[PDB]
């Protein structure tokens, strides 16, 4: 019986993890609360991973935020995600666990990338500024886990999401991270009746999106993958695996779907004298695809199940 | 031997009328897929009725969409109608077709209209907003037949169906038309046995709805009734046709009777938090009924059929 950590599993993206792996008696979960382990705590760290007996890693533990706490607090961002990623790899690595999945994040490549973006175009160019400091740390924790591979033949592999979006995701007014933004303010506008919703921008940028379940899913799936066959289809400096849809929509569409699911009869507005981002951003996910896992989460069956999750956990935010 | 072509055969209401039409030999079919003839290029429309004997010509291909398509592709739901009503209308008037059938839509009525809509409802106020480019796009086209009509005594006639339903219908999730979209949640809660089905709304409000089969007849019964009964029955520059059943029922009431159709046991719940849309929505079909024509199939006997036909087909949704 295979023995997991599943490091900040009351995330979002780690609790998605625990929700799937709980639901198989093949695997044993070994689960700390902040209060019972810090990660940025080296000593208490590598104590742990001497106690413990660790088969597998999800290092799903990270300081995360939207657009103002990036800008705002810099310094937390890159140090903490620095240290939380250095002293669980290393501890990992020093107490004989030999698998280890790293999560990553699409902010972490080119500002002015190909569209759409293929693992090669990581260090291709420079980074978005807001997420520069957190684009770092993750480059960092990729490049920590293929320097073990090399090194000492360790099994350390990443993945590389896409926005994502699902239950456990931050619902609070200060995100800034689009669906959960939305969803929030049609919810209210329906509620308080509003004749209008205005939204910033013309509305034809394309994005994509991947729910948080089928992220655990195909985690579990690169996770779990045989090592010739991930040797396969990776390089030992170009590891990472893209996870996401490869299919993009318009922020025009996805407001008028989320209004729709939220069952908003005002309108829409998008107000273009405010102006866009980029004009598209998506991943290619060939190589994902080619490992025999695609999403089974469609963007309207997605925000719907989203939306019931939010309503019978409102009072939260 | 009167030699017919349905535009757009592959459609709901173009196959339904196809399937009336094909049960008769007086009547011989020339039909074209997209593939086949692009109903957006000019020339390949003049030519293709250039090189055809048509005598008769039912304009059912137009682009169609729900709640969330008409208001993310506004520009191709306006376009793509004005240019296939154009080239068809033009093309058949160029080539000697002197009988045309066009099918209009009944989200084209005002937006306040009186209720029930009579046809002289038509451009007395504004239209509703999620509708409006494809209301305004139908309009000219009755606006075109009216025009033919008059400068050059063609008998171009047009008819406005109330909402549809029935087989060849988009079942899809992506799809708001209630109907279809209840068929499909309904049968899926029944699937999966759940305790309950939440409706957006009070269920209070009331729509009428009229199965494909019957407007297909109803389309077949004016597009072949003597010109001077027609005449008599319309004005040249009011001409339109209400096709329905001037019956109208409440979304509870529909819900409710699709439950016992797919033979759900659990409850049918309506949320009374999220707004309703216009109290009621119904056509007046008096016109029709003087012209001698009733619908035969009821809410209960069409939902019936229209779910043994989705049964049959799921495995395309
Ligand atoms: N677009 C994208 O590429 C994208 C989007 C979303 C997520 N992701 C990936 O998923 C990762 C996790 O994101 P998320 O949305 O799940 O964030 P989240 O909900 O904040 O998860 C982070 C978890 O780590 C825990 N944690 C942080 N510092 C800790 C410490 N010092 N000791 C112990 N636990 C600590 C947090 O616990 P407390 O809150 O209790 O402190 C929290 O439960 C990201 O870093 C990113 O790589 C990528
Ligand atoms: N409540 C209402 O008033 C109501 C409700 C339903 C229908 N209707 C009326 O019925 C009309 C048809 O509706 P529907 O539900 O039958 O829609 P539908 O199933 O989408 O039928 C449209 C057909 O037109 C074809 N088409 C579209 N663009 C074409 C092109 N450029 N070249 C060739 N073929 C083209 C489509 O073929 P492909 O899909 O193969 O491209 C499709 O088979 C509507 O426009 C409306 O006037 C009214």
């Amino acid at each position: 019986k295979q023995r997991v950590f599943i490091a900040g599993h009351r995330g979002m993206v780690g609790s998605a993890i625990r929700r799937q792996l709980e639901q198989r008696g093949d695997v044993e979960l070994v689960l700390r609360t902040r209060d019972e382990l810090n990660l940025l705590d080296s000593r208490a760290v590598h104590d742990f991973f001497a106690s413990e007996r660790i088969d597998q890693v999800y290092l799903a533990a990270a300081k995360v935020g939207g657009i103002v706490a990036n800008n705002t607090y810099p310094a937390d961002f890159i140090y903490q995600n620095m240290m939380i990623e250095s002293n669980i790899i290393h501890a990992a690595h020093q107490n004989d666990v030999n698998k280890l999945l790293f999560l990553g994040s699409s902010c972490i490549y080119p500002k002015l990338a190909k569209q759409p973006m293929a693992e090669s175009e990581l260090l291709q160019g420079t980074l978005e500024p807001t997420n520069e400091p957190y684009a770092i740390a993750k480059i960092a924790g990729i490049k920590l886990c293929e320097s073990y591979n090399r090194q000492y033949g360790r099994d350390y592999r990443s993945v590389m999401p896409t926005n994502l979006y699902g239950p456990h995701d931050n619902f609070h007014p200060s995100n800034s991270h689009v669906i959960p933004a939305l969803l929030r303010r049609f919810h209210e506008a329906t509620a308080q009746n509003a004749p209008d919703v205005v939204v910033w921008g013309s509305g034809t940028p394309m994005r994509e999106f991947l729910h948080v379940d089928d992220m655990a899913a195909a985690s579990i799936h690169v996770m779990e993958l045989a090592h010739e066959v991930w040797l396969e289809n990776t390089q030992p400096m170009l590891s990472h695996i893209n996870v996401g849809t490869g299919v993009d929509c318009t922020i025009r569409e996805l407001a008028q779907t989320i209004a729709k699911v939220v069952g908003y009869k005002g309108r829409v507005v998008f107000d273009a004298s405010k102006p866009d981002g980029t004009p598209r951003k998506l991943l290619d996910v060939t190589r994902l695809h080619q490992l025999g896992w695609y999403h089974e989460i469609s963007l309207e069956a997605g925000l719907a199940s989203t939306y019931q999750w939010f309503l019978e956990n409102q009072d939260r935010f």
